[PDB]
């Protein structure tokens, strides 16, 4: 199970009220993709087999949105999970 | 996707230092099973297709172990998630 990689856009000068996109890149298999913040699961979503990535887009609405983002993915046939992606940091303001 | 159900043993007179088992009952399909505490993911693990349940057994090590436990399960073929189980409350002492 290949380690996913995570990108953040925008990554510089992000402020409250801005919308950010965390794009989790993984293989073209159907999978449940998770976004983790500070070592705790924040969001998950389905990624159809044909997609190259799952994207988590959200508004920055408070100071606790800052921190260390990672992504992980899982399949049930076989019963496998990836390791966490290398981290990407959301720094506010 | 049938809603899972969760049991807790022991459920009465539980104290710090005791070991509890949260047993998540679901169908005989291979699946990733999650244990959630107070609406945030705590643990996950694989459940082999032949198992009737995934069990999360852990020691009660602090007061923050108390609260509302639920379980959820997911498969990637098809890309489906259950709803949360009805809640079971761990009450300490
Ligand atoms: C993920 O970890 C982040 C990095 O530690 C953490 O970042 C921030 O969280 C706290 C809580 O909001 C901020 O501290 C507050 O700052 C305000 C303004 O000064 C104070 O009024 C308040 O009392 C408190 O000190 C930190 O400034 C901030 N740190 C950084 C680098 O942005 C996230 O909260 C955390 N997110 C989670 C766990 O969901
Ligand atoms: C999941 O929700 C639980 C129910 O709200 C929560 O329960 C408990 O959490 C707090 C934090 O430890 C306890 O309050 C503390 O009590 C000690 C002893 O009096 C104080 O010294 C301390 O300052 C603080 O008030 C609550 O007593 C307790 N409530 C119950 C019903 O057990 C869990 O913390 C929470 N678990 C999570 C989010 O991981």
């Amino acid at each position: 199970l290949p380690q996913p990689s995570l990108s953040l856009h925008p990554s510089q000068g992000v402020s409250l009220g801005d919308t950010v996109t965390l794009r989790c890149h993984l293989p073209r298999m159907a999978a449940w993709v998770q976004l983790w913040l500070n070592g705790t699961l924040r969001f998950d979503k389905e990624k159809d087999k044909e997609q190259d990535a799952a994207e988590f887009s959200f508004a920055v609405t408070n100071l606790e949105d800052a921190g260390t983002y990672q992504c992980r993915y899982q399949v049930s046939e076989p019963l496998w999970t990836s390791n966490q992606s290398d981290p990407v940091e959301l720094v506010l303001t």
